């Protein structure tokens, strides 16, 4: 199971997972290796790749929708600042890694949790939810 | 000096800066602490910072420029995949981490270079702008 295979279980509903937005065109969902509690994948429903080829207007309402995120985890985790990464090396499918930033070594792949708890996740979730409620209200 | 003093000189020109990219809103130039050769600081002029709270329209300018400088250090260094990484819990004037990406481990804070060579700044600098120049035509 590779990570590219799970991530698109995930986005076809045939692997569960923990969803916390979705649009016409882009959903959101915790990653299972996360760089802090929180983490979360913005990701466009159509297949894509490659940030800074893809047009701008599809690139600009990703990152629109990742500012909702970057609000939503902020005000979930109480963080003043949230992390953006775009790497794409490990699933070639367009995410955008969103997640709260307390500490500079919080931006690294190689100290990301690769077993968080099922609370802990669950707990992420439902903040994160709680937190977009609000803020799209 | 603290980073974020650096910055404020190189973006008023009171330190030597290599740019790459300038108009009316945003300028880029090479970092002095890369992350791999090439990293690329994507920044408006205005003063601004949290990239999650900066209005949508001003952000997506922010991001087409990223773009930009993306498929620049993709064909100035010829890598497949460009990074990018907001953080700001060094420097608390928005910009945008836009670098060349070869492995994961290129990503992050845990091994950046703190005295790049004068060489490989020039080296980097004309590359990007003679990339620059067919992009945008």
């Amino acid at each position: 199971m590779s990570m590219a295979t799970v991530f698109t279980k995930i986005i076809n509903r045939e692997l569960p997972g923990r969803f916390v937005y979705e649009d016409d065109d882009i959903v959101a969902f915790l990653t299972i290796e996360p760089m802090t509690q929180g983490h979360t994948l913005v990701v466009p429903r159509a297949e894509l790749d490659n940030w800074q080829d893809i047009e701008p207007a599809v690139f600009a309402r990703v990152m629109e929708v990742s500012q909702l995120i970057g609000k939503a985890v902020c005000k979930a985790f109480d963080t003043e600042r949230s992390g953006l990464i775009i790497a794409g090396l490990e699933v070639p499918h367009l995410h955008v890694h969103v997640f709260p930033a307390r500490n500079l070594s919080d931006f690294g792949f190689a100290n990301v949790d690769r077993n968080p708890s099922p609370e802990s996740l669950d707990e992420a979730q439902a903040k994160i939810k709680a937190a977009l409620a609000d803020l799209q209200s």
